[PDB]
């Protein structure tokens, strides 16, 4: 077939990636739809236990990289070539066979989870698990999915389709609908007053933002909102499902949440306000009561997690349990919640804690069956109350959830920005691009907040800016970078979103750019007619295999050299609009630097960079309409996607003309390899300045488009 098992070899493309394949392992190309490219693979074990580990042959001097669970609530990247680095919890895996890429997908089955791990032998082990000690099964077989192919990134989108066709309990991303808030900045009250947020403090902070040019056009009041009780550092539990003190105008304490809302939008001018809430309520779930069924559980430790975050064992929400609602009332809850806020006008919550569920499997019927009942009862809560499809997925990084992902369609893909934990800040680039990998497969990646005003900002928001996500500060009040934020922001709150999840080039797949001290990360995203790429320098910091937390560790050079290539922009020909006649030559635009570039197929050019250090390319397929007439759009120059802006693009060779459509305001740029005759903006001739020897066309968008007309129409004549 292409993946087989045979002797005690798993084989792909006639290459030997396992040896020593036991024999109970068994394979199956059946599902319903039914042959499968891939393989499916399971085992029959003796007796029907709730747990098993099962070698699955032994990996040794294959270039690895997976993602795997470092906290219960996130993952983060690992790349090896043997199987003792194969983490625990190890939840995707990519292999690469050296031109040939293969996918391990531990699956969900029935009332069952797996996971990878290795073992010090370099065995790549199965872990099978119902997180239910009464809930026991003796054979499986899809639960875990192999595939190969040739382009790593359509080998992955393959997979899941393919797993996606057996299991029917979930959808990929790109078949959801993205809520109206991916479009527009955004401000979290979440890192400006953590838990001790206000509603005068929200409002303020809507205020400054807006003052500055940069008006956030949605606004997440994240944890502090809510009204919960310690039992009488003890844990809080929700008493109820309507807002604290907090949140009332001290005036009518009968208006509540309502009030903040009406002031954000009709005020403020705001499209969309979003609340926190955690998956059980709050941190200590619901108030133990008849009215939700509450009734105090004791997260269950799993051998994986414990093993990756030893301080989960004596976490707060270990040692104190919570009240977690009935699954019979669990519905009625986030209806209750969902309607009131709803009713006084929220669009979206954003859902945190999502992975406690796995652990409170207890005797309800498992990790799976749980998890499912759970976020079958949040959508339809969600699709009831905030029919935009206001979710947010945070702490959400487990297959249980992932694979019952339905409806949901933006996830934060990593864990929290930290703006007072230097350590943090390299490791961020690096899980966001890692996981977005896989992540991006179900949901659109969210790269969490940042601030405008930190020695790492730039870093931080040129990531936001190409990672095909909701664009979003954290900035306490009067505390912001307007430069920084209008390279992010237009005048009217919108933003210039990529395509797709920010995701590394194939280059960087497998080589750890933490870790390694040799290669910088270079991050990829698409327009509709230029690609963009990152380069970031995120060496010197990661999470610790022996420390089991995120350490600083030693770094050799201070500067790296990489290179840059228009192919590293992997779907670059998706941007040509002419692509069956393209030869592969793109315009570079160092957006930092401001310099034009014409790079032909192949030929590289090397990037400095020291650590925290980066920089972003918009990426232009080059038309060649006439012999020595060749021209390609770069969009905005002063911002940092600043491809996003192009709309519209056609050619007309016949005349000598190009026509674009340009949403947005501020300075444009082109490549055109001669001085153009005529720049014409909604029909007026304009001024431009252009440099003979770079290529580079540059004239100024004055104003937004006028209307309700969404695009300047711009015609360049050469
Ligand atoms: O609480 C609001 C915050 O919750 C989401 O997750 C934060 C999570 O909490 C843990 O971080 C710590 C540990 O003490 O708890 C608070 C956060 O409540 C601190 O900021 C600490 O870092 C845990 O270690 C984290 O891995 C976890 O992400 C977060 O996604 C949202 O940002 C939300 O605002």
């Amino acid at each position: 077939p292409a993946v087989r098992i045979s002797d005690g070899n798993l084989i792909i493309k006639n290459r030997t990636i396992l040896t020593g394949v036991p024999d109970n392992v068994i394979t199956t190309s059946a599902s319903e739809a039914g042959p499968v490219e891939g393989v499916f693979v399971g085992a029959v074990f003796n007796k029907e236990e709730s747990k098993h580990i099962v070698p699955i042959g032994t990996l040794r001097n294959s270039r690895f990289m997976s993602c795997f669970r470092f906290k219960l609530w996130w993952m983060a990247q690992r790349m090896g070539e043997m199987g003792r680095d194969i983490p625990y919890e190890t939840q995707f895996l990519l292999v690469e066979s050296n031109k040939v890429y293969t996918v391990f997908l531990p699956l969900i089955e029935g009332s069952f989870r797996s996971c990878l791990q290795g073992n010090v032998n370099d065995e790549v082990e199965l872990c099978l698990e119902s997180g239910d000690v009464d809930t026991k099964r003796s054979s499986f077989t899809h639960s875990l999915y192999i595939h190969a192919g040739t382009d790593p990134f359509q080998t992955i989108t393959d997979a899941i389709r393919t797993v996606k066709l057996h299991l029917n309990s979930f959808r990929q991303r790109h078949e959801k609908k993205l809520p109206g808030i991916v479009d527009y900045f955004g401000w979290c009250t979440w890192d400006a007053f953590y838990q001790e947020v206000t509603q005068e403090g929200v409002e303020a902070g809507l205020k400054s933002l807006a003052a500055g040019g940069t008006p956030p056009k949605f606004v997440i009041i994240d944890d502090g909102w809510q009204s919960v009780e310690r039992d009488a550092s003890p844990i809080f539990r929700l008493t109820g499902i309507k807002e604290n003190e907090k949140f009332k105008k001290k005036d009518d304490p009968n208006v509540g949440i309502k009030n903040i809302v009406k002031i954000a939008k009709e005020k403020h001018g705001l499209r969309y306000v979003y609340v926190w809430h955690a998956i059980t309520g709050y941190w200590g779930g619901v108030r133990p009561g008849e009215e939700y069924g509450s009734v105090m559980k004791y997260p269950n430790m799993s051998k994986g997690v414990v093993e990756n975050d030893p301080t989960w064992k004596t976490d707060v929400m270990t040692l104190q349990g919570l009240g977690l609602v009935s699954p019979k009332k669990v519905y009625k809850f986030y209806n209750e919640l969902h309607s009131y806020l709803a009713d006084a006008g929220v669009d979206g919550v954003k859902v945190a804690v999502q992975c406690v569920l796995e652990t409170l499997g207890g005797g309800l019927g498992g990790r799976v069956e749980l998890t499912r009942q759970f976020h079958q009862a949040l959508d339809s809560s969600v699709a009831k109350n905030f029919p935009d499809n206001g979710c947010i997925a945070c702490m959400s990084h487990n297959t249980d959830a992932l694979y019952c992902s339905k409806q949901a369609a933006v996830i934060r893909a990593s864990d929290d920005f930290y703006p007072r934990d230097p350590v943090s800040h390299t490791i961020h680039i690096a899980s966001v691009a890692y996981n977005s990998v896989f992540l991006g497969e179900f949901m659109q990646p969210d790269w969490d907040m940042f601030h405008s005003v930190h020695p790492a900002a730039e870093y931080h928001a040129s990531a936001r800016a190409i990672s095909g996500g909701p664009l979003y500060v954290s900035d306490s009040p009067g505390k912001h970078n307007f430069e920084l934020l209008r390279k992010l922001v237009l005048p009217d709150g919108s933003i210039l979103r990529a395509r797709l999840p920010g995701r590394p080039t194939r280059d960087c797949l497998f080589a750890d750019p933490a870790r390694d001290g040799v290669s910088l990360l270079k991050i990829w995203n698409m327009n509709k007619y230029t690609g963009v790429l990152g380069v970031y320098n995120c060496q010197g910091a990661a999470w610790s295999s022996t420390e089991r937390k995120n350490i600083f560790h030693q770094t050799k050079t201070d500067s790296l050299t990489g290179s840059i290539r228009g192919r590293d922009v992997h779907s670059i020909s998706e941007a040509s609009t002419d692509p069956t006649t393209w030869n592969g030559d793109c315009a570079v635009y160092s957006q930092s630097r401001g310099e034009l570039i014409v790079m032909p197929y192949n030929v590289s050019l090397p990037v400095s960079l020291k650590i925290r250090e980066h920089e972003i390319f918009t990426v232009s397929p080059i038309s060649h309409l006439v012999d020595g007439v060749s021209f390609a759009p770069i969009g905005l120059v002063n911002m940092y996607n600043s491809g996003g802006a192009i709309e519209g693009l056609r050619y007309e060779a016949e005349k000598m003309k190009v026509v674009m459509e340009v949403k947005g305001c501020g300075k444009f740029g082109s490549y055109s390899s001669v001085k153009p005759k005529r720049c014409v903006v909604e029909s007026n001739e304009i001024a431009f300045e252009y440099d003979s020897s770079s290529g580079l066309v540059t004239f100024e968008l004055d104003k937004m488009p006028i209307e309700n007309k969404r695009f300047h129409l711009i015609q360049v004549e050469l």
